[PDB]
This record gives C-alpha cells, structure tokens and sequence, in this order.
C-alpha cells in the first residue's frame, strides 16, 4: 500500500510512504505535491503520524457511572467507595462487554496502544480474567498492556500481597500500586518496596498511582524514583497521577527533580480527570491540582497525557478522544506557547510510546510495523486547534478505519 | 418547513416543529417515532435547540496572533502590549476580513447570536467602523451586538471618555469598561460611575471586563453591581471576567452575593481563556483563576460561558466551537454532577440569551423567530460528552447550514 502527499511531524516536505508485508518498507521525500498514482492513498497534504496511545485508562471500571449510585462529591475517595459497591456485581462477561465497547471508542479515535489498570483488590480477579482474554480478542484493533492495580491498597487490603502476586502470575504485564492510599505513611513506603521487588522478581514493568492527592506531604514519588534508580529500572517505571507535585514545597521540588532526572522514570498526567477530582478540598482560591508537566518536560523528563476514565465511578464523561485530553492538558499546564504548540503531539504519541516501552514497535521509520494514522490537519498546532478527525487508521498494513472528510453545505 | 422526531431539552417526548414565514408556527408532541413525511426534516431522535450564543468575543483582534510578535508570557498584560503593537497596522478592510472569517467559524458551529467587544482606545476607531458595517453585512448569519470596550482604560488613556462617547454615538449597542486596569483604585471607581452614566444617558446595555486579575482586592464588581441596583438596570448589565472572585476572601464573598443577587446583573465566564491567562503569577499550588460559576448559578444568578478569543494576542487557539468551551467550564468549575450535566446547555444557550437581553427573539416557542439547530445528540449530557456536531442550522425559517452525519467505515 502506498500513501502520497503526506506531511510528517515538524517537517515542511511532503512524503510518500510505502507499506509492504505489514511493515513500513520505504519513506521518500517528494519534490512537491503529486497527482494521484495507481490507487495510492492521497493524503492531500495531511499529516501522517504513528497511532495515538492511551497509556492510562481503567477498562475494568469503564461505562459503570451511576451503578449502583453516583459519585456526588466528585472526589477520588467517594469514587473508590462507589467502585467497591459496583465490584459486588462484576462478572467476566459484564467486564468484557464494557471493555470492548470502550476499546471501540478508542479505535474510532486512532488509538492502537493501550495500557489499562485493573483492580486486583478483588478476590475473584474477575475483571483481570476478562481483560487478559480481551487482550487476545481485541489484538486486531489494539496492543493492550495490563497493570495489576491494587485499588484498595497492598498493605491495607486483606491478602493484598497475594493478590498482586497472583495477578502477575496470571499474566498482567505491569505492576501497579497506590502508596498514597495506604493506611499509614510507613505502609505506603513498604508497599513501594514490595511492588518493586515483585516487578524485579517477575521481570515486569511498573506503573504506580503515585500521589493522587492534594496533600503537599504526599511524597511517595521520591521512594519510587529512588528504587527505580538503585535497581537500574527507570525506563521500565512510570509514575501516574503525581498530583501532589502540583502542591509541593518549591525548594523540595527543585531538589526532587535531580532524583527524577537521574532515575529515568516516566510520568503520566490525566488533566481532565485531575481538574475534576482535585481541588475538591480547597475553598477559594482553588488549586488546579495537576502535576508539573511543563517543568518535567523542560527538565528532559518524559511526560505524557492520558484519559484515565470513560464514564466510570470517578468521571462521568469521556469519549475515547485523546486530542480532547491534549487540549485540556495544554491549557491547565500553561503550555500554550508557540514552541509548545509546534510539538504538542509528542504528549499523546511519542512520549506515551516511550512510557509503554514500545521501542521499535512504534514510530514512522522504515522496518517498523505499518501502524499509522492520517489526521485531517497539516501540523501539530492545527491538529489540536481543530481537534482534527482521524481520516484513516492503518494497522499491520491494513486499513481498519476510514472516515470521510467532513463536508458542510451552505445555501 | 417541518421537522419531525425531534427531542427538546430535558423532555422525554419526541416533537414535530412547524415553521412558517420565518417564525415557529407550532410545536406538537408525537406519540412515538414517526415514519418520514412530505419533505419534512427527520431529526431522527436528535435534539432541537435554539442557536448557540457567543456572548463575549473580541472580533477586532481575532486571527492576529503573532502579529507582529507573540505573547511569550501568556499573560493579560503582555497581551495588551502585543495588541497595542498590532493596532498600528489595523485598517477597516483588515478588520472586516478577519471578523468575517471568524464569524464563519461561529456559524459553522451553530452560533447565531454574538456580542463582540471592540477596542475604542484607538483614535481612528477603525475596527469599530468596520464592525458596525459587518453587523449589517453578516445579518444573514448572525445577530451581532457591539461593545465599546476601552482596552487601555477610560481614565488612564488620552481622551478616553470622548472615545467612549463617540463610540456610543456611532452606534455601539453596549457600554464596556475595564476598571481593574485603570491606573489607580479611585480611577477604577470613577470609570464605573462614568460608564453607567453613559449607558443611562444613551439607553444602552452594559458589559464590563470587571476584575480579570488574580488580585483578591480587585473589587470593582461591588461598585458595578451597586450602580446597577440603584439605577434599576440590573437586567441590562453584565460583568465579564470576574476572575478575582475566584480568589476573594470567603466571608467577603458571602456578603457580596447578597448584593449580586439583589442587583440582578448577569455574569459571563471564559474558562478556556482564564485557565490560560490566570494563575500566571502563582508558583505552586497554582490557582484556577476562574469565577465562582457553580455558586453563582446555585444562588439563582444568571451566568454563562464564552470563548473570548480566537487566535489573538491573548490566546493562540480557538475554532468557534462553544461546546469545547462548555466542556472546559464544567471541568474547571466542578460542575460535572449528574444534575449539572442534565441541564448544562443552559450555559451556552438560554443563559447567554438572557445576558444579551434577546427576550422573545430567542427560544423554541410558538410565535418566536424560526432560528434553531439540530444537534447530533439526544440530550444535554450526550451533547457535551460527544461534542455533538451541528447537523442543521436554521435561521429565519431557512436552512443556512447542513452537515452530513459522520459515517465511519471499517474495512
Ligand atoms: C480512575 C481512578 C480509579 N482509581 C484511582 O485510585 N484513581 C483514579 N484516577
Ligand atoms: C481577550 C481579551 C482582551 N483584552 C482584555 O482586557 N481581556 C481579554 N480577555
Ligand atoms: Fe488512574
Ligand atoms: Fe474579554
């Protein structure tokens, strides 16, 4: 399959892309806009990019908003209470159906890489079972990673350590955690030591719900980053929801950044979720409660954006569109500068792929898998400004989605 | 013309709407979904609403971002400096071209009512001249209101009072202001006394850039509300950008609400703009900087959302889509409760029409103008969750915009 007249990110030239046997066989710069060629796909000057990534979503809880009742306070903690109620009626078939629907939404919006957290503080491990199967069933659409996420705590929930271990043995690819939610500070610390030992013993990645709270003294991030640094596993470690960093003492935070850089760990921010769940315990002025995304990125630390929730006990909205999240993130994090906008797609493509350790299985380079999108925009700035539609999604060299270009009629 | 199978807001039944001679002739509930009729428009269960309203935009400055240089700090004050530079090359024809392009964007997204601020601290009054003409030229698409907006101050800019007066005499429908930007507190107060006297002398509406600053002592809102209350002109007065209220002392703000309610004035919030321009003088934690929208609404005070800028010296993004702004507002203002979501379109339709004093020239009621939209969603919640496309826009009984329903193919 051939694509002509395609823009690539942050370049002025038009390119032809040759796809063959499921891989990118050739990328060639063109002298100028070319007339059509033997039923090649004409990008018509539109941007070709690698697929969008959703590096952090909770597929087990998706589409369960209001069951059996609503999160009235809009807080993390009531969300957990409501989820606990919902868990009493989780079945594998229920989970499968909701997960597949939400995966469909993500596919519709160009996402081909997904990392889902699954609550393993559930003695049935029903959702985990369903999602491990879904990983195989939906492989034609996405590459799914699964995180063993101990929602109610490792040290603070009955048999939490056994459940984490069992989840990993069952085949979860990533070790999760929630140290800020453990019952005492010391148990928060021991939970991080445990989960890092677990990941090392079974050779898994790590992605931890780190400090998802507005408390300036929630500092489990330092424990996680130090373990990653000492163990030499930074590239394999992600800190999600470091919301407390947005409230840290500034002298401490400056000192902390030295460790963060040295550790090599990744960061995920969920700006629509955090703007909703954070700042709930302030009056006025009301803090944003989002981590220091612009500052991490300027420091050379890999950070990216994620949806987190779609219609679940924590967040009543969501539609699968990562460009909406990008927009939110750029506004809330004060990243609407000219230079920011020219490369903003980094935060929902390249940087996210790095967090998921996709390596050579991601990116528009010869020899890599033929997974790519054609976006209805010519550069990063226009993509976010217009919320550009995904016109074509190609996966393993085949078109799996085709949208018509929007046409408006006037009198 | 006839529309069948239409939902109306916050109602379960389907409705047929009969439009004749530019007005709504009849609205009738149906027993159920009906098969198509004699060239009737089939809403197919989609929502019919009165048009979106853009109650606060700066059309004189639209599409000038980066000219002659960029707002690097992303602040209100640097924006004013950049605009001051751009004013040196403003012409009526330049203004007309940019304004008409942005009006086209608003039309594409179902806006039929627009209130634009125009900077009248410009001895040429060039943009105002162009926009008064545009008001007539674009009448086929929108009903435009023009605010005489003294960007560089009434008391603090050469001949500011003369310029305000001349702008009103030229035909600006609304008197503007910027008391928080006046050089001293006493001049901020005198500016409000002057602009209210001006509005009364000429019988005009009022819409003031009130306290667009994170300073908890910026309290010109109380002066404006008191003048409106005393003069009995509450309904004709709007306070835009009361960002400082998001930082007020809470005891003061409680006392203040008593006056705000009694005064009857309207409020406009610009959440995407304020999240960008506000919080810039904090470090961490970083305030949201948006007025107390949910609290105003709960108190029975009319409040609504607006875009403010499209690609201008203050804000680099913008596409005309008020639903994007609604989404932002609901998130930043903590209004994602179930009750909130079921009526959220209030903030971009009914409430905004009230701010603009549209009266019986707005709304789906028999006898009123046949101005309405068909949205690709069945209720308020779905409209914001899906960012529903405007499928049809009808103005004065005629279709002025038609979109085809998005169709995705899966090969
Ligand atoms: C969605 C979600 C679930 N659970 C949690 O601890 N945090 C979240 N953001
Ligand atoms: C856009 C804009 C222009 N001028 C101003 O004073 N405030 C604004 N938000
Ligand atoms: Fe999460
Ligand atoms: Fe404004």
């Amino acid at each position: 399959m051939k694509i002509i007249n395609a823009r690539l990110r942050r370049q002025e030239a038009l390119f032809t892309l040759d796809l063959q046997d499921g891989i990118i066989h050739r990328i060639t710069a063109q002298a100028a806009m070319q007339t059509a060629d033997a039923g090649a796909i004409d990008a018509q000057g539109r941007l070709a990019i690698p697929p969008f990534v959703e590096p952090h979503i909770h597929l087990d809880a998706t589409l369960t908003a209001g069951e059996p009742e609503w999160n009235r306070s809009g807080t993390l903690f009531e969300g957990i209470t409501r989820w606990s109620q919902r868990k009493a009626s989780i079945t594998p078939e229920d989970t499968r159906q909701r997960a597949l629907k939400t995966i469909g939404m993500l596919r519709d919006f160009g996402v081909q890489h997904v990392r889902t957290h699954v609550d393993v503080t559930d003695p049935s491990l029903a959702a985990l079972q369903a999602l491990l199967a879904v990983k195989q069933e939906a492989a034609d659409l996405i590459d799914l990673q699964i995180v063993a996420f101990p929602q109610e705590g490792i040290e603070s929930y009955p048999n939490g350590r056994e459940l984490m271990t069992r989840a990993i043995e069952m085949g979860a690819d990533v070790v999760g955690g929630i140290p800020h939610y453990e019952n005492t500070r010391d148990k928060g610390v021991s939970s991080v030591m445990f989960l890092m030992d677990l990941a090392q013993r079974y050779g898994r990645l790590v992605d931890v719900h780190c400090d998802e709270i507005d408390d300036p003294q929630s500092r489990f991030l330092e424990v996680l980053a130090e373990e990653a640094r000492v163990r030499g596993m930074g590239a394999q470690v992600t800190a999600s929801h470091t919301c407390a960093m947005g409230s840290y003492d500034n002298a401490y935070c400056s000192k902390l950044f030295r460790l963060l850089k040295a550790s090599g760990i990744n960061f995920i921010s969920c700006p629509t979720e955090s703007i909703h769940l954070q700042g709930r315990f302030d009056s006025w002025p009301k803090r944003r409660g989002v981590t220091r995304v612009a500052e991490l990125d300027r420091a050379g630390i890999n950070v990216c954006f994620a949806q987190d929730s779609i219609q679940d006990p924590w967040y009543p909205l969501g539609n699968g569109n990562i460009l909406r999240i990008l927009d939110a993130g750029l506004h809330i994090c004060h990243m609407l500068g000219y230079d920011d906008l020219q490369r903003c797609l980094d935060f929902v493509t390249d940087n996210s792929a790095r967090a998921l350790c996709l390596g050579d299985n991601y990116g528009l380079a010869e020899g890599r898998p033929a997974n790519l999108l054609i976006l209805d925009a010519e550069n990063d700035y226009e993509a976010v400004r217009r919320q550009a539609r995904v016109l074509t999604s190609i996966r393993h060299g085949k078109v799996i989605l085709q949208r018509e270009v929007e046409h408006i009629r006037y009198p």
